[PDB]
């Protein structure tokens, strides 16, 4: 009866100093930290601080501070995920659907799935494989990491480590700053609803230094499948789990990854398609691509010889930019035709009738 | 005592006086994140920094960074677009008025205008080419550059790329940093009205590229002709779409630019005049122009 | 002066009801200090937070160093 009578004359004093809020500010934060989580240090510590922004009203740089730190602790994801998969036969069915050959990828992703059923007694769930692609630049890495998300049933978020120079993107700023917000990491595991995305770090062998750090190193404590279960930022001051996230990253040569990294990953090289291979991806993704992007759908056609010349004539690459990019002028041209004088049926353009539309060829065949 | 008795009058008289207050900036605000745009996840992250904004202090060394933020939330563009198709025969007469010559580039343009003359009202995805123009020093390259620009109607704008080695250029700072702001293509879509403008990145191949300092790895993001849908810099912490603006680039030999992001555009060579075509150029051009001058 | 009164008072009521909450920061230390082990510098050093009491409750920027300090130290 004490503490309920004191605590009592604290809820009328606030009362009357708030103005439904001031009321309303803990029903709010506590429906925040009761639904979710949590660890019991993390939600004690949290409780130890709730408290402590009775500052407010008349006031104060404090509780601006304590209160967004306290809407970044409840909205971040404690222990909640998606359900796994129960068939690897309809993952195969999902992963062909959007790419083309790619038969290592396609199988190693099968392989560290059905791991996962056959594995009660658990050291496994602990260790999704950090996985590095390395290859040539038209070859389809960085939209490998979508269809390998859809095809788990599992949520997806791109980091781009391009010119990345600076520590503080992946971790954070201390919460004693002004503008102090967490790293790309806790960003990112906040987009995404769940404990265990899928998360492709786009090109990591190309991150520059710096006189005052190295992102580097804050990269090696993400990806160590013994420190990621208590990676910790500056901003958020918890301990926070990782390795339920199942890494990609994205990569053109291996030389230039650092030490510590390229001996913590599975390195699979994905080396470059070949012409029955580029034909094939040509006719079942790349045209029908084009021909809508255009207008011209169901008005103008190409044949199988057709792309053999066009592949063999015109261009001379590892990947598939340079090819759709030849496809896309067929289809402006065609629509230029058109636009002048139409015509009716569909108008099919056979290999003899390539030079119309690319011009005089570039590379003389072998014969 | 004295000089707590004059805050009270000023802040009293001054900005509970009625009249002349602040009705107009934070409603104003408010009015404006609803009405330009915008997608919804940037929309809900705008309206709570707006309400985070709202009980801050008054001053304030943390409110002038919310309202800086709030400001380069709301006056980038977000869905707002000059007219597409347009008459093609304005547009050759447009084009051939300015240069002599160079059938290459104007073919493309010509096609580009018919390519969105037939997609006209389908739901079909619309992406603006990314050109790299490669050629001698003397050659009309940078001077295409807004010609094409005002063939078609559109607003222009132009970066100077070379000697840059500063990845901050490309995108910002993170704005915990005291005087951040963001980098060179959102302070371009900025000056910009629109969200389709014809940006020209001159002389892409003197990027300054070490160990330490390398901008042309920050570019990939930018040119990527399907993941520019979501461009993140560092100052917005939102995916921005640069999807809808027509890059020229512009070189003079393809050596120096790094192969990923040379693969990502493409190329158009422009080769170097013959005596009858600098003739024609000196007669039609050259020579009235140091006449007049 | 109204606000600031009733700040003053809540705050009052708020440290009484600080009791092994806020009160009892020491005995922790008084567990770990006096066990075997530790120097009669190490005690003095050591017992160096006790009397510098009525400043975490109060404000504070340097209000919980002093878990930090003790569970570090002993
Ligand atoms: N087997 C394939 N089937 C279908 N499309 C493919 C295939 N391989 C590549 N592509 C396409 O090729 C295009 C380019 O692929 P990207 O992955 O974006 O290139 P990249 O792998 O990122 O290499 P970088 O980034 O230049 S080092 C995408 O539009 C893919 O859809
Ligand atoms: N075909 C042309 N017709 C008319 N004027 C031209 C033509 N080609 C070049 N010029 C003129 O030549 C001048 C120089 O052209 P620029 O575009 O500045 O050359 P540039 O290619 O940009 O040089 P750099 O070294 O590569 S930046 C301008 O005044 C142009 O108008």
């Amino acid at each position: 009866q004490r503490e309920y009578y004191l605590r009592e004359q604290m809820k009328a004093i606030q009362k009357e100093l708030g103005g439904e809020d001031g009321l309303s500010d803990l029903e709010a934060l506590r429906k925040k930290i009761e639904e979710v989580g949590m660890p019991e240090a993390v939600k004690t510590k949290a409780l130890k601080e709730l408290d402590r922004l009775e500052r407010m009203q008349q006031g104060s740089p404090e509780a601006t501070v304590a209160r967004t730190y306290l809407d970044w602790l409840t909205e971040v994801p404690w222990s909640k995920a998606d359900p796994e998969v129960l068939d690897i036969n309809h993952t195969r069915q999902v992963l062909d659907e959007d790419h083309y050959g790619l038969k290592d990828v396609k199988e190693r992703i099968l392989e560290y799935l059905a791991v996962r059923q056959l594995t009660q007694g658990l050291d496994v769930r602990n260790k999704a494989p950090i996985l590095v692609l390395v290859g040539p630049p038209g070859v389809g890495k960085t939209s490998l990491g979508r269809s390998i998300a859809r095809s788990m049933n599992r949520k997806f978020h791109r980091i781009s480590l391009g010119g990345v120079r600076d520590e503080a993107e992946i971790r954070g700023h201390r919460r004693t700053y002004i503008g102090a917000m967490p790293g790309k990491l806790i960003h990112a595991m906040k987009q995404v609803g769940v404990i265990n995305p899928v998360i492709l770090l786009d090109e990591i062998d190309k991150m520059s230094s710096d006189w005052r750090g190295d992102p580097a190193s804050a990269m090696l404590e993400v990806l160590d499948p013994e420190q990621n279960n208590t990676f910790t930022d500056h901003y958020l001051d918890v301990p926070y789990d990782l390795s339920k996230v199942f890494f990609i990253t994205t990569a053109n040569t291996l030389q230039t990854i650092p030490r510590p990294l390229l001996d913590r990953m599975e390195v699979i090289e994905i080396p470059g398609y070949t012409n029955m291979e580029k034909q094939a991806i040509a006719r079942q993704y790349l045209w029908p691509k084009q021909v809508r992007e255009s207008g011209m759908e169901g008005r103008i056609e190409v044949t199988d010889a057709a792309i053999l010349r066009v592949i063999s004539e015109y261009t001379r690459e590892a990947g598939v930019r340079g090819l759709e990019r030849e496809l896309g002028k067929i289809a402006r041209k065609g629509a230029k035709f058109w636009l002048e004088g139409a015509w009716e049926g569909l108008r099919t353009i056979d290999a003899s009738d390539i030079p119309t539309y690319l011009g005089i060829p570039r590379y003389r065949p072998d014969k």
